[PDB]
């Protein structure tokens, strides 16, 4: 029962024991799905999912994982925490009604105060600071593309690394002692106060944590090139972050540079790959990046890519925690 | 398996054989409900329901039909597809999540990409051009209240022809070779591209096109008479389009007109019958029309009205899609 | 078969038999659902909740109950009925498709229109004059936290009295025959019509129904003081308000007024008793409340208050609601 | 739930949409039963039968149609209700112990007062008056041995008319809009005001009732003869009913009069056709009736008789009514 | 196993503690009852019941009970046991054939008969002594409507004191300690042998038994008053005991003679409170008592009256007794 | 399925094969009764029980037979088939709604018709002429109580040998080739058209059928001595009928006279062997016959005495019928 019981707020909280349960797990009750051997264990279960951002791969996650396990869900639609009734008076309510909480918001103060009150497991489905839902789902597609051990897996995310993917990512590498390597401007690397807790985990597990300005040297050797989209947010930042990022754009010629020609390509999406999206031709049209903002639609569209393989990953991970902690 | 494991975009995709495949197991599952026959078939499924538009009808059909058969159903609030992520990326990642999706939106174009890249059976709540799970509960119920086959049923649509309801009402009368009659003015009737395809279709089914600017004549002999909302949309339009239609509304008159006592009246819904809408009383106040704007409070409320019936048919028509693709 | 296929729309149209009959039941179910003898007798019963206005407590009570007796939910978001199509065609449509509606919405004329022709239970989860659903779970947590029998339990409303608060805790105590009083502004009494039902009503029951403006002296004997928020709305509305009710504000000195050690306090929540909401902070500023508005946050979080207990009553309450009608 | 928890007093309070919905449900319940798609949804209900008057057929259709939903009965035999007991004392206790209660005795004040106390609802077997459950019967047996619409549908009812089994045949074919002939001597017509409510709904749904005297003009283009014993009864009022009903009686000539090959034979039963009853042969022995009162042993017996497919029916017919209330 | 496999003949032969486990048994059964909880644990156990004397609550409540716990019944008809096959006989092969038998018939000796040689438990619906099945469904309608403990209660029975009913009410109330008052005539008070047996048991249990002919004094006090009929029997008799037991009848003034306003009114039934029964205007008619004979119309139909609520727990008790001696 | 679908009407129409197949199927489903491992393969399945005659044994047998294979049953009480409706119409209604019949009355004829029409299998509780389901539950009690095999078993009946009980017992007996002897006055042997019936089976299966006046000399060396009610009718018939059987009486002597210390008795009951019967103490009375009419009261209650072994094979033989013709 190390995982009884528990919310999942940050991978910091867990140690790389529990984080390769939670693989292992999620490795399981997707072949059972598939081979048909799965057996349902949270009849009746009602699961609330606080959702104050709006979200497709995680809401869908979460609802289809409850009904395999034969658990329920309501969706809280954004359509307002915190404006009429406060976070804690909140908390103590659905914890005497649901039998675990998910929440998608803002601060990483916000759902960790609706885990002190709540009574119950809560999750995080995405604060500003971390996303821990979608890393277990990028270190299960990495294992599952990977033929060697998960310690020996290299991979690079590159972007605006200050965000909540980028933290997440250094955190789960550093835990389970593989070769992280985040580049970007300094200007977008994480706080040093992360960092440094990043660099005395890694000393323990064996990880490489190393931080770069140069594309080309943080690619060289990788086995996965990750990347995510530079604005969460008006449009008026784009100007400002694309100057900043233009020379971290993914392109063919990227993956070519870490020498590897098994190299695969990430992305958690939403992804700006073209321009067929409403914001992507505003971004396209003043900007001028038709073809991509982040990644080409050559890199997204090739063999290489395993995003959407990424992308299913989050139903079988995200079933692991709830089969994990309310098991 | 003519019908397993196939998206239902529009009936034009279908033959007569299969339409009347699901008019019969439409049937068989209205009974079966009633009866207390009905074995749920579809246990554990997940179905994603796409709504850009609102809907009511709708909805509810593929809510309690998915229950009925003991899927779950996931409903994605309009509050934006294609804004941040393309059509074509959602339907990689919901089809491997879900085993079914359902879309109400704009553009056959949208739900057809859909449909392309999902790799899961895609149906067609309602686009601007088609509106095929309507079309299935109209026959339905005219089947119902018609003691003779339906090749010999005779119905007239009156109103806003060019529209998503008139141009499949055009489809399926035509498919199932029943005497079709579309009366509006010749701005409003449907593209001529889409006339010549029923006409070719009408010749091998021995089904009876005809369309019509004169009212009188094109209910006489009529078994049911039909109408819709003239505009779907801006209020400043309504003034354009009430001039033209006006000579179209269904008074009792036009149910006379038709010379059959038992002629029956059908609405797809919503409808604009009397003031107690908000938008039905601005139509009364600046228009003058108070008792009903494209049927009469009295025609829509008299005993030849079978609109309700018609709108519970949808429960039984889409659970029939249901069954007869993912079964 | 008392309480069976009936709608709940106010306690008014029910005896005081039938309502405590509602209690004990809702006793059981509470105790059924932790001891785990709990057994669905709702199975594939399909319910819809019309809910107008934003709901936390309700909703959740009505899925989670809901599920719990194996009945499934259709949430339709605020995201406007009366705008397109009419109550009434929306009655007609529902009940054929579900076996029961939730209304949370303005009028008691809008819900009574829904039972009229929906021709299924019709349940009441909040309009502008009652409010049932509370009311039955207030009475249980008084009842649970009570020695004594309910018609000796005595309790204070105090606040705006002429809500649907107010007038729904005025109905159920006459009914119950307990000591019923009513605290506030002669401005905000419940209308007189209201006031003199509830004198008959206390007649044939023993209840003592009385209506004070002064606050110590309606709260002298209580076993419990109750509140509400001020104005349900906008912003302006509370400098007029404020005025008014300054002195019925729930503090320390106002439960020691009762002179019972014993007493407690109940909210149906939600309550602005600290600075910790967007609009709680914008009355604590410019009016000056910082620690609570109708209560103190002393008050609130105080052992006397049972406010959470309240709360969690309204899954099992209405629970007993549905049990009750729909078996 | 048009006839959810509704009593079954007489089709007078039905509507013609409801009684087709009852004979629909008849109709596939007939064949679940047969097919072995049947499946029980009335277990654990308890069904009290009073019979103050004996039965074969109704008692043994609601014995068996129970159990094969699941649902158990007691059968109160005849050997006393209204001598030591009161009718609406009995009501209040049997609706708090059992489901449904079937009452079969003398008055329709009796049943009326048995629905009115009893809390559930409450069926009629046969009264005085009416005897709507044979009613439900007779037309589906109709309906199954007929090629046209219900509403084409012609029968003669000939004999003593005043009786219930007359009276009810005169309302269901009116609801229906069936050409209805009711044929016996004016002294046993049905009262005049019931004739007259009859008119009234033939109005509305255009059925053609027709009350006569002369049996070769009643019998003219029907499909179905229909025929009842004579006398409910003391043995000495059979005099003087035979003389009235003596060129009523149903022979061969009777049926070639209709001038229909295809016309058919019905009979509630008990018939007295033959001389093999105790009391049937008192009757052919002291006023010379030896093959037959009311019909000829060759016409009872040949293959335009279904009265024994009609007895059958009483089967489903009830079990639709038990399912339709109690579901 | 207190109660396990045992006969329940009378309460003389239980002790307070096994009285007030089954009084809890049958709370515990009425709430799993309604709440749906009850899970049948009788399945396939057949109890035969011989009915000597007709009854409609002890028949249905056994027959309803034993189908709620899944178990059969054989209800044996009035129409002679001891005729032509011994008590003896009988009771040894309805022993092998059935797992409990009830009887409802005359002496106390044919039921100890049959409990000594049926070898299974066997059950007394009703003896000329005792009536024990209906004392614990009093017993627990006081305790329903009573605020305090039960040895706290009082009640009074007033009419024929020497039947059954009023035996069993002597025991039951000595046994658990309550305050009993018989009033009546010294003519049909209890035999003295069996008051002594009372006396000598409230001596242990702190019962105040008193029998007394002065009935203001008997109901002074007292949260009950009972009654029954005066005769069980030839109409002749009748005159005898109305002369006796005419100061004896239960109107509005006794009620008030209490001195208290919630008492409550009993009745084991059939009870004549009104004209409208057979033998209830035979009655009126010669002795002149329109209006009730034990019990004014008006006290029957109170709200004071319980009666039916008092009717419905003769399910739950015999319930109680069945699982008690069968589980 | 040799005894597939078949009625049992009498054993003269089954093989020495069949009957024995019913004797072991009687030994399984009583031993699995007993053991637990009874499985119900009759469930839903109807089965109406005429009963014209009273009946305690034959009754109650079909009862809890059926309810141990999960079928239900119908029992019409006495209470005159034959007098409104023939038995040639009853029998073609109940086979339309009952899987099966039993018939307990007056005249071979009358079940013979029954079987004729009814379309299912028809079963004889009695005849007058014949009994056939006793006789397989008194073979099975032979069997259990003798050591030798059935064709070696002994037994005589003596008393009224022309009834039902004397002329199977004839038959069975030839049937399975065992020592029959009849012992009565010769105005009291059954019919010799039977009689040589049996004489010519006896022929074709070793049995030794003797008919004798002379009691000491047909109980020398039987296993068991079997004796029957003289009388079935007026009470002034047993006067005639005592003065011929008055030495056929079964006392201690004659169970001596066999010679055989383990010589058993048997009856098929109800038996008169004391005075505590209504209409055995008038025999007892007027005719002098304190201690038993056809048996001793010591014989009866004699450990010898296996009347009560006998009675309860009546529950597993039965239940073997019905297995053998519905399964
Ligand atoms: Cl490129
Ligand atoms: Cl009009
Ligand atoms: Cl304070
Ligand atoms: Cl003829
Ligand atoms: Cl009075
Ligand atoms: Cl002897």
């Amino acid at each position: 029962f190390n995982v009884h019981n528990r919310s999942y707020l940050t991978l910091i909280e867990y140690t790389p024991r529990q984080i390769r349960y939670l693989l292992d797990l999620s490795r399981d009750l997707k072949r059972a799905k598939y081979a048909g051997t799965e057996t349902p264990r949270l009849n009746g279960k009602n699961i609330a999912l606080i959702f104050e951002k709006t979200s497709t791969r995680t809401r869908c996650a979460f609802e289809v994982a409850a009904h395999d396990q034969g658990a329920h869900v309501t969706y809280i639609d954004p359509n307002q925490i915190g404006h009429k009734e406060s976070m804690k008076d909140t908390a103590r309510v659905l914890g005497r009604m649901y039998d675990a909480i998910e929440y998608r918001g803002f601060g990483q103060e916000i759902v960790e105060e609706l885990a002190k009150y709540a009574g119950v497991p809560v999750y995080n489905g995405l604060t500003d600071e971390f996303h821990p839902t979608q890393m277990l789902a990028d270190v299960l597609t990495m294992h599952e593309f990977s033929d060697r051990p998960i310690h020996d897996i290299a991979y690079c995310y590159i972007g605006d690394a200050h965000n909540n993917t980028g933290n997440s990512l250094m955190i789960v590498g550093a835990k389970l002692g593989m070769d992280v390597r985040l580049c970007a401007p300094r200007c977008l690397w994480p706080h040093d106060e992360l960092i440094e807790q990043c660099r005395a985990i890694a000393a323990t597990t064996g990880a490489r944590l190393t931080l770069t300005e140069k594309p080309e040297e943080a690619v060289k050797g990788v086995d996965f090139i990750y990347t995510d989209v530079w604005v969460s947010e008006p449009f008026e930042k784009w100007g400002a972050r694309i100057e900043e990022l233009l020379p971290y754009r993914v392109n063919a010629a990227l993956l070519a540079a870490s020498g590897n020609p098994r190299v695969k390509f990430m992305h958690c999406l939403p992804a700006f790959h073209d321009s067929n999206t409403h914001v992507g031709k505003q971004i396209a049209d003043q900007y001028g990046l038709p073809n991509g903002v982040e990644v080409t639609d050559d890199v997204f569209e090739s063999d290489a890519s395993i995003v959407f393989e990424q992308a299913e990953n989050r139903l079988h991970t995200i079933k692991a925690i709830l089969v994990a902690t309310l098991t």
